[PDB]
């Protein structure tokens, strides 16, 4: 069996907790219930007929993910870096993830950033062209989600799979 491991990152608002919530355990919750503890949850998948063991990670802050990330997060196949689409100051901070994200790991990790909350269309405040080329341009590939009405989710995660295979 294949054995992933999978960390989360972006901002507050941005949908980390709610994106493996709602993977793991089919269960959203329009409260922001802030994460102030490293947490993991867990997916069994098939691909090619091998089951695939997925731990996913949940952050608790780029100041601790930092320190505990040479530690403890050294052995991570992929990243999902988060960001909300009505939110500019939250997918222009994810540069600063993908950077600080590799001047800590190589390059050997699967890197996706999401668009998450897409949803709320209408309030849509950052460019897919422009998100699209910054993802290319780090070897991240880019997804759209929404946790809430449970979009891209499972379509996200299968492909992360794909590709650390
Ligand atoms: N409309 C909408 N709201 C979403 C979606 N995903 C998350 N949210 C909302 O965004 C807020 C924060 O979600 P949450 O998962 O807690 O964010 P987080 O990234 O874990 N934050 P933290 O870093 O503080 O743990 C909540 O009000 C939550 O319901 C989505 O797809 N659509
Ligand atoms: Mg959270």
């Amino acid at each position: 069996a294949y054995s992933f491991k999978v960390v989360l990152l972006g901002e507050g608002c941005v949908g980390k907790t709610s994106l493996v919530l709602r993977y793991c355990e089919n269960k959203f919750n329009d409260k922001h219930i802030t994460t102030l503890q490293a947490s993991f949850l867990t997916k069994k998948l098939n691909i090619g007929g091998k089951r695939v063991n997925l731990a996913i990670w949940d952050t608790a802050g780029q100041e601790r993910f930092h320190a505990l990330g040479p530690i403890y997060y050294r052995d991570s196949n992929g990243a999902i870096l988060v960001y909300d689409i009505t939110d500019e100051d939250s997918f222009q901070k994810v540069k600063n993830w993908v950077k600080e994200l590799r001047k800590m790991l190589g390059n050997e990790i699967c890197l996706c950033i999401v668009g998450n909350k897409i949803d709320l269309e209408k309030e849509r405040h950052v460019s897919i062209q422009e998100a699209e080329s910054y993802a290319e341009s780090v070897g991240a590939k880019h997804y759209h989600t929404s946790a809430k009405q449970n979009k891209g989710i499972e379509e996200l995660f299968l492909d992360l799979c794909k590709r650390m295979i």
